[PDB]
């Protein structure tokens, strides 16, 4: 048997305990709400800041809803973070993860900028890219309804919002926006096709992403196997930002950020590969109910700063 930490493994008997439906077998909101009970009672409650703030930008469906948080009121230009959340591109949205970016604002001491991006079945892929894309520009061109100038931008962002992390990295770098990605942190991503890897097989049940929650997923988001912005394995590497990937030991998504991580070494990209050890998916969201995994968030963030100097 694979490693797992006892707080991880007494997490997972809860959730065996529990015995509940697949994603599939929920009605789509039933699943949507499932994900904000699952963090709303596994998470850490939100730090206190200065700003969190409502707003929008305008993207080429109608407009964006942001989220805005800052431990200053006020603060000199530097680099923003923009975060798009995970949920498969079918659920998660601002609340979900709103209590992880009121920690990533804290312990960065940088604004962050949470994509409410348009979620399938109702707006398959490429949607959600669209939306992380545009929110991102918008966010590099130091907007003034945004009150912070932007040297740069972080893309970040967990599971599909890693997905998204790598394609808006990409995007950009093909069509630069107003500042240049500093950084990019994908965590748990999905980079290259799960189907076949040997993680996939592995961790297929049991460890709260499941093998049925990605193809319920996939069948909802409908993401051209050939188009690198559905799999961004497929993309440009050769001018990759710097980057940070972060995995889970017990991800059966884990092989797809290896091969990641794995890639821009190829193309002699720089680039920090934690895998922690003996978690599932999730780790970030899940900090109160399996404590050891704000251990693993503050790895993350101190990998961050060392990346941006
Ligand atoms: C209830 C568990 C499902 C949500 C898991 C999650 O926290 O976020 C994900 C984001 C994207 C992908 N994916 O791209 O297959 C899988 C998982
Ligand atoms: C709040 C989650 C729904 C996605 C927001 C949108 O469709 O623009």
């Amino acid at each position: 048997t694979p490693f797992i930490r006892p707080d991880m493994k007494a997490f997972l008997e809860a959730i065996a305990a529990m015995a509940g439906p697949t994603l599939a077998e929920m009605t789509l909101e039933e699943a949507r709400a499932s994900y904000v009970a699952l963090h709303g009672m596994a998470d850490r409650p939100a730090r206190e800041l200065a700003v969190i703030r409502n707003l929008s930008c305008p993207g080429p469906a109608g407009d964006i809803p942001l989220r805005l948080y800052d431990a200053r009121e006020s603060r000199e230009a530097g680099p923003v973070i923009t975060f798009y959340h995970g949920g498969g591109f079918v659920i998660g949205d601002l609340d979900t993860h709103h209590n992880l970016c009121t920690e990533i604002a804290a312990l960065m001491d940088l604004p962050v900028v949470a994509v409410d991006y348009r979620l399938a079945p109702e707006h398959p892929f490429p949607a959600a890219i669209e939306d992380c894309e545009a929110a991102t520009r918008w966010v590099a061109s130091s907007p003034s309804e945004l009150g912070r100038t932007a040297s740069g931008v972080i893309p970040i962002g967990d599971s599909a919002g890693g997905n998204a992390t790598i394609v808006v990295s990409q995007l950009l770098g093909a069509k630069p926006a107003d500042v240049p990605v500093v950084l990019q942190v994908p965590i748990f991503p999905l980079a290259s096709d799960a189907v076949g890897s040997a993680s996939l097989e592995a961790f297929a049940e049991g460890f709260v992403l499941t093998k049925a929650s990605i193809e319920f997923f996939d069948t909802a988001y409908k993401a051209d196997r050939a188009d690198p912005r559905g799999f961004p394995i497929l993309g440009d590497h050769t001018a990759a930002p710097p980057t940070i990937v972060a995995t889970a030991s017990l991800d059966p998504i884990r092989d797809s950020g290896r091969d990641y991580a794995k890639a821009l070494v190829e193309a002699g990209r720089d680039v920090v590969y934690l895998e922690m050890e003996g978690v599932t998916h999730g780790f970030t969201n899940i900090r109160a109910a399996v404590p050891s995994t704000q251990g693993d968030l503050e790895r993350i963030i101190a990998a961050m700063k060392m990346m941006l100097g």
